[PDB]
């Protein structure tokens, strides 16, 4: 028999459309989700061009329109020139992202002035992002207090890092954060296998005591998101590997063996995936839709999963228990044992729903 | 302008049908809910008789279908008799409620034993309540741990609760709480005014410090809850009076004045009487469910409130900012500007929808 979910969350993904289509598209990608029994996603900036003004926003927006087959929401990104220039679309976007370690020229911010800036201007109402390591979470949260406002960090992968945020939370602070499932379920002692291109990843893979410092502060991680990103295995294995990995499609099966394990509870499991990601970035319900999945069937993760371009992953071999057999996404079947039956375009902008906007106090 | 907010929900109400109908009716406390902008209730099993079996159960269940103008999920009550045989009939009740201080005979527990006799034999992934007081609460949490569950406390009353509640958060152990408006907006201060009859609640009114610690603890006050607990102005100001406020319809108002005073932020409000609910209850969502309010009008509060049958109010001259226009429950408008437009009976049991379901794993 068969478990009912509700329509499960990513709020990190990558779907690298526009500009880099050959790594994944909107249809690929949200092919890639569904697979993975995900009916929303959020998706990040960093495409060529990045989502950083409303001209880009407004391309997005249509790209997915048009691309993808699950619903979404689009965020925007930080630049070292847009603090307040995005006042009239922020509400349009899934949240403000700000890349505060490596990123493309496009996303540096050069100082913590121009962090504050972007604190100070983006609606107070709205959710902020932050891909922000080591020190840099504490570095954030202080610019989060100085404007008094909250902050949400982005793919958790350290012990440093999540008992940071466990000390600011025992302070009532209002700091979120989600965790990846390469940094609960990988770990330095997979980097042999992986080699060095194909586990190039930021956050880099954690120690063994970094991965049980996660597991152990469950109580602490508000939400798991993939950060899917994918990059071809051409890229992964050439002369300057990107950094990323492919997620969507074997997320929920990693988390449920976990589950059959007895490592966190199903209700953990959906706290993270559905009501956390919701309540966070004000996400809207999506009416009849539903993940019925399998949590007997044995499964060995193959070199590559059947819908992202990536078409590598680096769990290949990791024995799993759990497999996603139906998506139904708003009264349509979306998925079945491994067909994708709802064609791109199905998607939309949850932010254009009536129960989809950011509640917010009048003029 | 109006303010749309989603569709709110109060996880503690004393509605009184079956067997205290003077007090309050499903239909007269439903209209009194729709009025304050709640929209889903869950109701306490302290009825005549109480809801302490599948019998009472399901004439509750009948009477709520017939009377309810907004959704609802109805309790199950512990009692020194009950443990071992709710299993057939739990996964349709809203969750458990223990009363481990006083309360009528019925739902009387004598021994900590027994309390974890309910804790061993209700199914571990359907909520627990308890009614717990003072060291109660450390005692509750304690049996919560020795059977490796959560807890969800209710009304949290006192500094000497939420900061014993924040020192079990900070250990990880799973443990949510909700606050009533009186003990927020409420104190000693106001017993003078009140008398020894109207003032009569439990948890009883707390210091002023004990308010102020509340307020300074925001942060770890997982919901807002009224425990509406009508009982009529002759029964309050008689030889007995019998505990509790009614609070439906002053509730959202009260919290109004404090978001426009910026005592919290509108989201926190909202993650507080509808995110964290759904969250903790698994409550279903209201398709095309919404509230809009009006955050600019000043009233006084009156002697009674329209709908409820206590036709008593302990708020009575407080000064609120706030107040709701309309309510639109799926799709039929339910309350405007004073008049509830929905019939006894419209509201629906959200345990029954395929959505209301709590997720669990299979046998
Ligand atoms: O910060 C990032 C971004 C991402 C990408 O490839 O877009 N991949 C990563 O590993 N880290
Ligand atoms: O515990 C309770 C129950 C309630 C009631 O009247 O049912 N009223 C109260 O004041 N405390
Ligand atoms: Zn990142
Ligand atoms: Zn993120
Ligand atoms: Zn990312
Ligand atoms: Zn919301
Ligand atoms: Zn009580
Ligand atoms: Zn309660
Ligand atoms: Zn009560
Ligand atoms: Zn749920």
């Amino acid at each position: 028999k068969l478990v009912r979910l509700p329509g499960l969350i990513d709020v990190h993904v990558h779907l690298r459309e526009p500009g880099g289509t050959h790594k994944e598209d909107f249809a690929s990608g949200t092919a890639a989700a569904l697979a993975g029994g995900i009916t929303m996603v959020c998706a990040m900036p960093n495409t060529r061009p990045p989502i950083i003004d409303a001209p880009a926003l407004a391309l997005a927006q249509k790209l997915a329109e048009a691309g993808a087959r699950c619903d979404f929401a689009l965020f925007l990104g930080a630049s070292s020139e847009n603090a307040g220039t995005l006042g009239t679309v922020a509400g349009s976007a899934a949240g403000l992202k700000l890349y505060l370690n490596e990123t493309a020229s496009e996303l540096r911010l050069d100082s913590v002035v121009q962090w504050m800036e972007h604190f100070e201007t983006w609606p107070s109402h709205l959710p902020i992002v932050a891909h922000a390591e080591q020190q840099t979470v504490a570095a954030v949260l202080m610019v989060a207090q100085l404007t008094q406002r909250s902050v949400h960090i982005c793919h958790v992968a350290r012990k440093e890092e999540i008992l940071l945020i466990k000390a600011a939370k025992a302070r009532g602070l209002p700091v979120t954060c989600e965790v990846a499932p390469h940094h609960l379920f990988l770990s330095h002692d997979d980097l042999e296998r992986l080699g060095p291109g194909k586990g190039e990843v930021r956050p880099e893979l954690g120690s063994r005591q970094d991965v049980e410092a996660l597991w152990e502060n469950m109580a602490v991680i508000d939400c798991f998101a993939s950060d899917h990103a994918p990059h071809t295995l051409e890229e992964k294995c050439g002369s300057r590997p990107p950094p990323g990995f492919p997620g969507l499609e074997t997320m929920l099966p990693l988390l449920l063996t976990a589950v059959s394990e007895g490592r966190l509870s199903l209700d953990d499991l959906l706290q993270r995936l559905h009501h956390n990601p919701r309540r966070i970035f004000h996400l809207p319900p999506q009416e009849d839709t539903y993940v019925e999945v399998d949590l007997e069937h044995e499964w060995t993760i193959p070199s590559h999963m059947p819908f992202s371009k990536a078409h590598w992953t680096p769990f290949e071999g990791q024995k799993v228990k759990g497999t996603v057999r139906r998506v139904v996404l708003r009264g349509e079947v979306a998925y079945i044992d491994g067909q994708v039956l709802v064609p791109p375009g199905y998607g939309q902008d949850v932010r254009k729903w009536p129960q989809g906007a950011v509640p917010q106090l009048p003029p």
